[PDB]
């Protein structure tokens, strides 16, 4: 699928990966990851990410 950019930090969500962690099984679009979801390393919300 297409990988999302934090804008804040620079991390990277990979749909084949998901985020098992946090229950997104890998194959998760980025649109399908639960809304209350953040980035792992800087916390900011799903609204903070962008495209790559
Ligand atoms: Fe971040």
């Amino acid at each position: 699928m297409k990988k999302y950019v934090c804008t804040v930090c620079g991390y990277e969500y990979d749909p084949a990966e998901g985020d098992p962690d946090n229950g997104v099984k890998p194959g998760t679009a980025f649109e399908d990851v639960p809304a209350d979801w953040v980035c792992p390393i800087c916390g900011a919300p799903k609204s903070e990410f962008e495209p790559a």
